[PDB]
DNA sequence: TTTTTTTTT
């Protein structure tokens, strides 16, 4: 038995990272300045430094984590005594455990060991408080004594009350003292296994996890997470007998990750290429041949515009795309790709969705009997992208429920005495088929689309796809067979890098409109409106929304190159893509 | 060792305000005269008077507050000995606490400290009575003795049954004596966080607060309030075990303020401008170009007329506006602005509203099994404005629920054995699209509204918005791009001061109609009757309702200028707006 | 004294007051015990007694614990024949709509009618009641907080319109 | 009762 306090302190103060910058030393300095009370340590770094120390953490976790925490606290306290009286104790969280076990393959032998499970977050409860050291008071005409009930031991998960007063050795009834009671933050969350690991013909399983102290509110529902902790059995109602000697299992989370400097460096050099826009466009759905104009439209929606928030109103900065095409034009294929490359996306279908499920659902809690709100698909997609396949297959009474969310980006509910307004800032991508399955060229556009003009005006771009056999069949057939043969197109940015690029652009880039782009947009909008009045029979209308669309598209093109201003070149591209949308719908320019 | 009783009396008596009038001395004088029993003290005043006094109260409020009550009570006692026999003790309340913490950021370290939280009140409980000192009689044939149970401390939040009789030392049965029991007023309320504070993709949280003594019935649901007090853990079934030693927190209210003398001067001098009405109109929706005539109608609805109450009937004092326009005419943008600038407004949509949610909903308590009502959207909007967007999309079974509210300004509830009639004196602002999306001029208004003719009879003014691409496209395009570029319109009233201006006018201004003014309305209304018979095919009928509506519009104009008298210039202005209403609806004169 | 149904506070309990409101619910006439008669079921006792001795029987129903005659505990059986009853009726009073403040729901108060006061008025009428307020007790034995109590109304005289 | 998805007169 050798003390690990010196080794742990030596590891923190002597470890050299990629640049030999003493990364953990910097983390301590950040911890002291911000009073973060939590430290994150990569497991592979510990193993590289001292393999014996890594072994002890994995197995002897129950009786070595407090030892390291105490040593770390003294080092921080010595570094800055002001840190004391503000933070009582610090936490050491280990990340990178080699022991990873699937949610469905958890057995009895894994209880009591530090393991890692990767899944999808589903439900998060409001933050509550847990008593870990009580303070009772034996009220009895002779006692008038208070005491901390659990002596030399943390309070168990089961609320237990003293039977014999330690101060007088007598029974009676005791009264809790909230003022002297010590509390710790407590949150309950539910994790679900990923859809790619569920066995065939079976519903996904669920596991209950517990977050405490600073770990509360570390993630939102729908996030992909990696949790490391100790499994344990759950006790709910042990007071009443009746067998039920079978218990569920829950998880005590010690460290949690969601979904770096090197990545930012990789992204920065990518935008240096003048043809970065073409590379991004060609990297959208590499398995689909052609449809270049469609690929550009989907790329713009991934980046989006710049939302504007003023003192009196706000203007949305999301781009909505609608695709109408004959069956077999692969429309669902790009939509599936978009839901996989976007940092945050939700995939829905017209037939399998309802008005309540898309925006918000009011459900009665059977435990208390009072109504409460449940987030819909659009609410869960706030700040992301919502995909609605088969938009024409849903009832018009249900489709009309998203008119407010698509423009005002808010959901208003007045039901069961509940008045609320939830943000739904999400970009909507929709696809569907014409009225008669396939497009009828002889018939006009009004009866082919079979959609009200109100929802049509809310879409920035509308593309009509027609499957016309011709001279391009041979090249299309060769491309499809090459995909089935395993051949892949090179010079394509991978999904993981592309997803990182999109997230960085949406966070640190905010283009501004210049004077040159202002004149070009104004001239085109005025000219576009004049031609619209010539033929008023078209279902589509040129409303002031289309003017907003040009600004959003112009910003999206600039954001793709990580530019700071909307130059003249970006304005031309916005006009060019708008011309194709107008030409496809039947309006010449 | 340092006593602050003298400092408290010194601070109350020797404090100089900005007017140098000893406001706190006047507050005590007002308290004694009206038996207020509650004193409001700003924290900033104490900080200027003495830093040590300010630091003590904000930190040690648990013990200093009872001490400060005695010094105030004695000073009031010597000021007026008759204060006794009516009020046993007074209350001192501190406001302006700088310890402001967000609702979602509350942690374990904040329990037991004086903090303040800003939120929205959503639920109020009927006033109840709480026991703080009980009296029991020992039911045992030897005792027949009455004793107060909690000796040397207050009754805790959990009622405790004495087990041993203090007077005789014998256990048995005890009977509560309500005659000698001490009671205190008790109320429960729920606070919800503001929509602007909710994180992306999450749902708003709630916190339960407790109001006691004079703090009961100090607010109504839907009001934004700032509440200060001490947090504590909630106990529901301490006797009943079952593990789950996790407790939710609740707030003990000590001072509550809903949502002022320099602003009074700031609004009175503003009305001195003879062009104040023009400036107010130009300040409505500054981000919307044009629509000058429709902006005037919205301003009138913000102020409204003066209700007339007779010995048998009441005359509605509110103005109802219906807006029908093509998609993309910014109908929803100004409705959002109206809901934000009005002192009390509720925003609802046609698809997100139900009949129960608009008027009242019954809720069955799980415990008692009793039905009780909940406030609907219209009830919460009483005394304010109710905004109903996309009124043409709501189901007719829910549309009939507002027919009584528009005309009778009342809501009748007869369900689940509960019969009541609620007041719904709220102005209704509604918007909707034409029957065929784009308005058709050649067809009449009846086949374009897609609404029953009955509901349109209750609307004072109806406006038609037309999106016709013409020479104004360039001006509109330039204006929109200016908004997106950060450019703002100057010489306009800010929203915060505009809301204060509207609230003052609706409270302290009651214009009176002159005899000469009545001549114009009576003469004008006669000419409408002649034209009604000339063209009886119009869907608009010249009823006595139009005569009543004309009076309200003139009264609103006078209230806009803070004038207590209705001159002739307001009557002609009311005539002009009615004429354009008839011109837009197709009745050309 | 006349007090609005919404302005009732803690200081008004135990004093004669007058409330004006609208009847909304009337319960069927029932009987209440003010002096019960108990028989000790113990193979030696066979004794009859009135448990609420020298005191009116309270609202809470409490059975005797020790036999006043034999001086021993056991089983006590109530005798409906020897007991004395009194007419009992429950009703709910709702405040007038004109008294309701803006944007609030009307309050309700529970009143008790006894003896000849039963069936004095029908639901939907306007009445003015007089009497003494008191708190409501349902299950004082059950612990678990609930230290707050509601207030009901005992009617001594009621007039209609 | 009231909001929701579902099979059923
Ligand atoms: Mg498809
Ligand atoms: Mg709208
Ligand atoms: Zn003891
Ligand atoms: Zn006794
Ligand atoms: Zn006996």
């Amino acid at each position: 038995q050798i003390d690990y306090r010196d080794v742990f302190i030596e590891f923190l103060t002597t470890f050299k990272g990629n640049n030999n910058q003493n990364k953990y030393i910097e983390r301590i300095n950040e911890l002291v300045a911000y009073r973060k009370k939590s430290l994150i340590i990569e497991f592979s770094d510990v193993l590289s430094f001292n393999e014996n120390l890594a072994y002890e953490i994995i197995n002897n976790t129950k009786i070595i984590l407090p030892i390291l925490e105490g040593a770390l606290y003294d080092h921080i306290l010595q570094l800055d005594p002001t840190y004391q009286r503000d933070i009582e104790k610090v936490h050491v969280r280990i990340v990178g455990i080699p022991r990873v076990i699937e949610l469905r393959k958890i057995r009895s032998t894994d209880i009591g060991k530090l393991i890692t499970i990767d899944g999808i977050l589903v439900k998060v409860t409001p933050v509550k408080e847990r008593i870990y050291k009580a303070t009772y008071k034996h009220i009895h005409p002779d006692c008038m004594q208070e005491f901390e009930w659990p002596e030399d031991e943390e309070m168990p998960e089961v609320l237990e009350m003293p039977t014999i007063c330690p101060k007088c050795g007598k029974p009676g009834q005791f009264r809790l003292i909230p003022e002297k009671t010590k509390l710790i933050d407590w949150q309950k969350a539910v994790i679900q296994e990923r859809p790619e690991e569920v066995p065939s013909g079976q519903l996904p399983r669920q596991l209950e996890i517990i977050l405490e102290d600073d770990l509360v509110d570390s993630a939102r529902p729908g996030d992909r997470v990696k949790v490391t902790g100790i499994l344990d059995i759950k006790q709910d109602s042990p007071v009443k007998r009746g067998s039920r000697a079978v218990f569920d299992i829950y998880m005590k989370v010690s460290s949690i990750e969601v979904s770096s400097e090197e990545d930012e460096k990789k992204i920065k050099d990518l935008a240096k290429d003048p043809w970065i826009r073409d590379r991004i466009i060609s990297s959208i759905a590499p398995s689909i041949y052609g449809h270049w104009e469609l690929k550009e439209a989907l790329a713009l929606a991934l980046f989006g515009g710049v939302p504007k928030v003023l003192e009196d109103t706000r203007i949305r900065g999301d781009i909505h795309i609608l695709i109408i095409g004959d069956p077999g034009t692969a429309k669902s294929q790009m939509l599936q790709f978009i839901s996989r490359v976007a940092p945050r996306a939700v995939y829905t279908t017209g037939k399998g969705s309802t008005a309540a499920g898309l925006t918000a659902a009011v459900v009665r809690e059977k435990g208390t009997g009072e109504y409460y709100l449940e987030a819909g698909a659009l609410v869960l997609a706030d700040g992301g992208i919502a995909v609605i396949d088969e938009i024409d297959k849903m009832r018009d009474e249900d489709r009309v429920a998203i008119h407010e969310a698509m423009e005002q980006q808010t959901v208003s509910i007045a039901k069961a005495g509940i008045v609320a307004k939830l943000n739904a800032r999400a970009a909507v991508i929709a696809a569907g088929n014409p009225k008669f399955g396939r497009y009828i060229s002889e018939r006009p556009v009004s009866d082919n689309i079979n959609l009200p003009p109100t929802i049509l005006s809310r879409f920035d771009l509308i593309f009509i796809l027609k499957d016309q056999p011709g001279e391009q069949d041979r090249e299309l057939a060769n491309y499809i067979l090459d995909v089935h043969s395993g051949k892949s197109t090179k010079n394509i940015i991978d999904i993981d890098t592309l997803r990182k690029y999109i997230a960085y652009a949406r966070k640190y880039v905010t283009p501004k409109i210049t004077s040159e782009a202002k004149n070009l947009i104004t001239d085109f909008f005025v000219e576009m409106r004049k031609k619209s009045s010539e033929t008023p029979d078209s279902p589509i209308l040129i409303t002031p929304r289309q003017l907003e669309a040009l600004i959003r598209i112009s910003e999206a093109y600039a954001k793709m190159a990580l530019k700071a201003e909307v130059t003249r070149e970006d304005a031309e591209r916005a006009i060019n893509i708008m011309r194709l949308f107008l030409e496809s719908v039947g309006v010449d320019m």
